[PDB]
């Protein structure tokens, strides 16, 4: 760490505190995260998982039982950008560009059998060029109240062997939040989170999700709520956007759209790469 001069505390992530710092050797400005042999091996594998929509993991430093992760630095997270854009809304072409890029990032990681598992606006980073990138990819497999708002229903229902579909669910919740300027399912407990999902998408049953009633935390005593139309859930999103969202929010992880199939969705026929309005 003698090679890094800390600049400021930029955040407090799930796996540790994130600092902006300066590399004394290269003059590089980085994001330094201060966090078991299995963890070293898994983290080392993430250094090779390089994609333009993945925050680059520059180095892994294991010194005095402490673990530091050195990332490329981006100037803002999507949560702060969404707060800054709350009175006007993020323009739909920029929402579409960000969703398209994030789907490219997920399609890449998922093709390498790497899951994020904890996507949230707080770990989506943006730059002045119009790029958006996924941070903390693969850290959940290796290792303040942790937000449940973007948690897939199979996780809340006790599935211990969940799939890449959990990331599609989280990204669908973020897509809805960019469009409406409000969190889709802002639960403050696991049951509140599950019941918020049920109140909007309907209580799942064996018809829409075969095997759901046999899940570890499923209870036959769950209240039975009717599903709502997406026209009510995400106005003023057009029919292509609502169709894609509905496929990202299917209850059955096996029915849920893949990142690769989502990239071919008609919603992206007119996708562009606009420049965001960023104040740094
Ligand atoms: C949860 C995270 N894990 C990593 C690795 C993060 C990461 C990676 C690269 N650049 C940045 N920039 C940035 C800029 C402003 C504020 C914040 N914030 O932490 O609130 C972050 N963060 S954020």
């Amino acid at each position: 760490m003698e090679n890094f001069q800390k600049v400021e505390k930029i955040g407090e992530g799930t796996y540790g505190v994130v600092y902006k710092a300066r590399n004394k050797l290269t003059g590089e400005v980085v994001a330094l995260k201060k966090i078991p042999s299995t963890a070293i091996r898994e983290i080392s594998l993430l250094k090779e998982l390089n994609h333009p929509n993945i925050v680059k993991l520059l180095d892994v430093i294991h010194t005095e039982n402490k673990l530091y992760l050195v990332f490329e630095f981006l100037h803002q997270d999507l949560k702060k950008f969404m707060d800054a854009s709350a009175l006007t809304g993020i323009p739909l072409p920029l929402i579409k560009s960000y969703l398209f890029q994030l789907l490219q990032g997920l399609a890449f990681c998922h093709s390498h059998r790497v899951l994020h598992r904890d996507l949230k606006p707080q770990n989506l980073l943006i730059n002045t060029e119009g790029a958006i990138k996924l941070a903390d990819f693969g850290l959940a497999r290796a290792f303040e109240v942790v937000t449940l708002w973007y948690r897939a229903p199979e996780i809340l229902l006790g599935c211990k062997y969940y799939s890449t579909a959990v990331d599609i669910w989280s990204l669908g919740c973020i897509f809805a939040e960019m469009v409406t300027r409000r969190a889709l399912f802002p639960g403050d407990s696991e049951i509140d989170q599950l019941f918020r999902i049920f109140r909007t998408l309907g209580t799942p049953d064996e018809v829409v999700w075969p095997g759901v009633t046999s899940m570890p935390d499923y209870k036959p005593s769950f209240p039975k709520w009717a599903r709502q139309d997406f026209s009510k859930v995400v106005p003023p999103l057009d029919e292509d956007g609502r169709s894609l969202l509905s496929q990202m929010l299917h209850y059955d992880p096996n029915k849920r759209i893949s990142a690769k199939a989502a990239l071919a969705h008609p919603f992206f026929q007119d996708v562009t790469k606009p420049v965001p309005h960023l104040r740094l």
